[PDB]
């Protein structure tokens, strides 16, 4: 068992044919998880599941640079379940980051920070118990 909000970093920053696996629960009455690709304070590629957005659920990507979000990238299938164990993905490609959850494939997000080597850091927070963490090459 992990604590959250939780960092690992990404020693020499991202590349592509990196994998991340990201295993954990929902906890039950869950309103968010997130997970943030951060180069320094700008976060690369946030990827926000929400529980309940006007009665809705709904999974927010975005960038933040200098502070800003920017445009929002939105997903309406919602693969987690308040209470229920999930594995998420990222594969690392050349042009996007792809989001993989329970094996299915959920979503790809284009990339806008494109220093990728300088993304270095990656911070998972939310409504969640976090078993694991980790990232290879495949
Ligand atoms: O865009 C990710 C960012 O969104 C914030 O909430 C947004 C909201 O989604 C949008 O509809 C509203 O107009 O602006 C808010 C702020 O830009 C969250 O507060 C933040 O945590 C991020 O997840």
């Amino acid at each position: 068992p992990l604590i959250v909000p939780y960092n690992l970093p990404l020693p020499g920053g991202v590349v592509p044919r990196m994998l991340i696996t990201i295993l954990g629960t929902v906890k039950p009455n869950a309103n968010r998880i997130a997970l943030d690709f951060q180069r320094g304070n700008d976060v690369a590629f946030h990827f926000n599941p929400r529980f309940n957005e006007n009665n809705r659920r709904v999974i927010v990507c975005n960038t933040k640079l200098d502070n800003n979000w920017g445009r929002e990238e939105r997903q309406s299938v919602f693969p987690f379940e308040s209470g229920k164990p999930f594995k998420i993905q990222v594969l690392v490609e050349p042009d996007h980051f792809k989001v993989a959850v329970n094996d299915a494939h959920l979503l790809q997000y284009n990339h806008r920070v494109k220093k990728l080597n300088e993304i270095s850091k990656l911070g998972i927070s939310g409504d969640i118990d976090l078993t694991s963490a980790s990232y290879t090459m495949i």
